[PDB]
């Protein structure tokens, strides 16, 4: 299923209609929709990627001794994300029996719940105090306010990060009298001082985000749109810098407390409501969604993914202006030779860093001409991520009654996910994932070191099998220091043995430069998104993907931006399998 | 004296020997030494800068109502920095009667001691606890260990940041048996648990830094060169993450605690031993040293600083290869037109960001040829800095008995300097913050906002005078939030009135991309420095300046790298006025 053919060759002066650059989720989805709806024959729609793999930031791996998929990138989806959920599960989403679902893609994909674990057993390790994640709720059940080594404002004492986040967003929303009046029925103060909940929909958030005013009379930010305030600016203002320190650390990496757009951060933090929805993954690896869309595209005659082929530049000044608006110059990495593709539409299905790495002197990127394009490319923050998969001969975490889920710390490692145990071998997988709150610089000095971790034999994992992964091992300095932090996080009551295998991915590396993106304060997001899907009025050049999506951090963001671009400029209707009530904006 | 002529015009096909690109301290010093020692006629040595002023990261300003110089960039020097000190004060430095000193530069420069303030009155505000900076010493005088809201290891309890830093460096030095044996006499444990001191010289540090081994058998970093360990990596290892949090926040700007080269950080923290030396500035503004060096150069007929002229690219492939190795293409910013200069030597007197903004496709930078150059350009961290100068109608800080010096906080502002009061007007100047790497994103969302602070009339400061500075005002959001943090830092015992004028510079802006630079762990600094002063053996192309100096953060670093380059490639001797015992390395 994951052996989708990739062509590392070239075809000098190939003449097509639509060049898609990026074999990530948005680029694959674009090519799949175009050929499946028969807008073009598959030989006129071609995908190019510089990688030796399709999928981009989805990359599922199997490590010797562990007969289940680890994730280097994307792990999971939410069933409220209708494009990715329908593509995985079939339709309609109402149908609760998976056997009565109608598949959209042929590839077998087994949806399984994402294990979230037990707050009673999962750890929070902050300023050297070891808590269970439920510690705040247990105190509140006994009429107590849990003390921490953070000096919160007095009115926040005993709040958890979840509860305090909810109270902040509630307070900011309800202080805007227009929001209070129009949406108060969906912004809910429960009975307990700690209980705040939201029933605001995607549609509601789209009405709110551009209008919401910060109404706090002696704040520095008073009477400004929440859109124009950084989320760290806004959190400090509401709960003091000690409050920000608490939320930034206790939130974890899945929680986004960088100084990004506060209007956009609000829905990110409290969800687009329909709370029958849960986190799931794919038994065969989350990258299966990319392989399934790619294979659906590749089953049409003339379909081709050109791998190890890097776009350098593109021009309107070429010999074939009579048949083709654009000449694209690709670098065939295997031969180090340049070749030309001729096309009438270009889809840049790639993030901010990838755009910046293209020739900035051509007609499209030239900053002397297209100052608006360049400003809007710079409208999103490139948030670093690293993934380190570690294989142990046994699940040492079970000694603490931990099955699954995430432990969270202010230590530089930030967070570990206890991924699974192979019931035959007992070999067990931990994910370390980090990058936020300055931890990139801590880890970069260690991951840049030249001396690699050496693989070690375990059950069903021979040196010959493991030596195939020599190249993708973490550094010994990074493994040693992470092991040190895991011992401090879990405490002295559990012995943590050395791992036998690791897998390391740095998503800051070119061409990605980021794990995910975040809208900056002070940009009109509702206007930048349509702009990015077709920057120049007289050019059939489109940007799509997660980076300029309004579901940043998510495959659904990449799919939604591609889908909007398809319906706007490629004359496609909503897919039959996609509910018309799934909101995609203007 | 600061009206040094700048030529914003062009001279198509100008034919010279030495093109210096960067009218910063190093570029000015290069041009001054070359023409003063008559290595070249002044018409054959030309300086080019894209700015509309000389000085680079030295920029002194006067604000209406305040009849003294504020500093946007460099502020002060140490009398152990012999090039900058001799240039300012005259020679020799042994002569302690200033009337028996022989001036080196004619421009009037009045050295005045840098006011350091009173640790009894200066504030430290950490995790919401307000201390006087002397609090740790006062506790130690009463036999006590000052408690803080940081959970230090038990062996560090009651230590100040200074004392704990000294202990860390002592412990690491003395654990290397070769360092213990060879240099133990200069690495001194005093009687009190808190007392550690060093008599290691510039020369001693140059022997030590490349050899020093981290000898800690339980550490992840054991048996690695201290050179190969990030300073945050090393500090956490020695005093725990809570210890790093204490040092990073309590240190201030005086401390560099980013994850940079530990071998280089050691002397940065504990000095090149040479006590009796103090901090000074120049009454006429610290940028006076730049104007003095520039004017000495510009006294020669044919000398020219080409301002508002930006180097784009340079090539060996041009019509005049018989007389001139290199053709330089400059962009004349006033006309947006390109012009050519022909030269046999190129001096890039510019930081990392400036080099990266040049054409990366030419013979020199092209990564297909010179991957080694590119790796060495990336050997230093670009540390962000900004400057916000604020003018108040009175020195509100005097209510707390504060004359001068720095308050330090874990609030995002990090540090403020109480600068001066105009005794006629009483209008008084704060340097609000430089921000830093951690806090760049907190402040950037506010400084990028479009609504600028509105100037307000004060004594000897009319609206018409102030409206000339409309362009360089901080944003309302940045001024309001900094004022909020100043109120929290100082407490409710002082009322802080609104400022009437501000001055904002962001040193992350192109072409600087940094306030200062920091060597990365894992680079052989002793080998990169000589490499950068002449990267290619067959080319008369040189890099000098602070960025690849071993006195990063300092004018002295820029002067020393220019001086070494001059003695190595341009046939100059040490200047007559520079003591032969001033160590300048290999
Ligand atoms: C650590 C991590 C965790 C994540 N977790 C989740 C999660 O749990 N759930 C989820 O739904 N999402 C998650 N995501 C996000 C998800 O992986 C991405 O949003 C999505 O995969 C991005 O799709 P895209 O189309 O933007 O392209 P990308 O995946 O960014 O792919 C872009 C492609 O363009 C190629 N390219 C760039 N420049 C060129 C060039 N010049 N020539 C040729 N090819 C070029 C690249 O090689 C790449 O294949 C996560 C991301 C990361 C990093
Ligand atoms: C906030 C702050 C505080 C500081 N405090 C002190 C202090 O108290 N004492 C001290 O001694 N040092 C201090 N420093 C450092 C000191 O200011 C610098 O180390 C020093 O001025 C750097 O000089 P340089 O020769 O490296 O060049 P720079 O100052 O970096 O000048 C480089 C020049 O190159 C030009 N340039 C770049 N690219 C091009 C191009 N393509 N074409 C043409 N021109 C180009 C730029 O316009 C610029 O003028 C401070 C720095 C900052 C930011
Ligand atoms: N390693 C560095 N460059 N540190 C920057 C510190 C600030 C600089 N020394 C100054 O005097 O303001």
């Amino acid at each position: 299923n994951k052996n989708t053919p990739l062509n590392s060759g070239k075809h000098p002066d190939l003449k097509i209609e639509v060049a898609i650059i990026g074999a990530g989720t948005s680029g694959l989805y674009t090519a799949y929709r175009l050929v499946t709806d028969k807008k073009f024959k598959a030989h006129d729609v071609q995908i190019f990627d510089m990688n030796n793999k399709l999928g981009g930031r989805l990359e599922s791996v199997i490590m010797p001794g562990m007969n289940f998929w680890g994730e280097l990138g994307g792990m999971r989806y939410l069933t409220s994300q209708q494009i990715v959920t329908t593509l995985i599960e079939g339709y309609p989403l109402s149908e609760k029996d998976p056997n009565k679902r109608t598949p959209v893609l042929k590839d077998k994909m087994t949806p399984v719940p994402f294990p979230m674990g037990d707050p009673s057993k999962l750890l929070m390790y902050l300023r050297k105090e070891r808590f269970k994640q439920n510690a705040w709720n247990e105190a509140q059940k006994k009429g107590e306010k849990l003390p921490t080594r953070y000096y919160l404002n007095e009115n926040d004492l005993g709040f958890s990060s979840d509860q305090l986040f909810n109270k902040i967003i509630y307070d900011v929303l309800m202080a805007d009298p227009w929001v209070a009046e129009t949406y108060g029925s969906k912004i809910i103060k429960g009975s307990s001082v700690y209980d705040y909940s939201f029933k605001l929909t995607s549609r509601d958030w789209d009405d709110i985000k551009p209008k919401l005013v910060y109404n706090f009379p002696n704040s520095p930010y008073d009477q400004r749109k929440v859109n124009d305030i950084g989320f760290w600016n806004l959190i400090k203002d509401q709960v003091s810098q000690e409050g920000y320190e608490f939320l930034a650390n206790a939130g974890g990496y899945y929680s986004n407390t960088i100084n990004w757009n506060s209007a956009e951060a609000f829905p990110y933090m409290v969800g687009d409501f329909s709370a029958g929805t849960i986190y799931k993954t794919i038994e065969e690896g989350y990258d299966s969604i990319a392989y399934a869309v790619a294979n659906s595209y590749m089953e049409h005659e003339g379909a081709c993914i050109w791998s190890e082929n890097k776009l350098l530049t593109f021009t309107k000044d070429h010999p074939l202006t009579n048949t083709h608006k654009y000449e694209l110059t690709f670098l065939n990495l295997k031969t180090n030779t340049q070749w030309k593709v001729y096309a009438n539409s270009i889809v840049l299905a790639m993030p901010r860093k990838s755009l910046e790495l293209l020739d900035q002197n051509n007609f499209f990127f030239n900053i002397n001409k297209n100052s608006v394009l360049n400003n809007n490319i710079r409208s999103v923050i490139m948030e670093p991520a690293f993934a380190i998969l570690m294989g142990f001969e046994y699940p040492w975490w079970k000694e603490l009654g931990i099955d699954s889920g995430h432990s969270i710390t202010d230590l530089p490692m930030r967070q570990c996910y206890y991924f699974g145990t192979d019931p035959e071998t007992n070999n067990s997988m931990l994910l370390g994932s980090y990058g936020d709150m300055e931890t990139e610089t801590f880890w970069k000095a260690l991951s840049d070191d030249k001396v690699l971790f050496e693989v070690k034999a375990a059950k069903s994992a021979s040196l010959r099998e493991l030596h195939q992964l020599d190249d993708v091992q973490a550094t010994k300095l990074m493994v040693g220091e992470l092991m040190n932090q895991l011992r401090e996080l879990h405490g002295d009551t559990v012995t943590i043995p050395e791992p036998y295998v690791t897998y390391f991915k740095d998503w800051t590396d070119e061409p990605f430069g980021a794990g995910y993106h975040a809208w900056k304060a002070g940009f009109s997001v509702e206007n930048v998104m349509p702009y990015m899907r077709k920057p120049l009025t007289d050019e059939q050049i489109h940007i799509c993907g997660e980076a300029y999506s309004d579901q940043q951090g998510w495959v659904e963001g990449a799919f939604c931006e591609a889908e909007k671009m398809l319906q706007e400029y490629f004359g496609l209707d909503r897919p039959y399998w996609l509910s018309p009530d799934y909101y995609l904006g203007w």
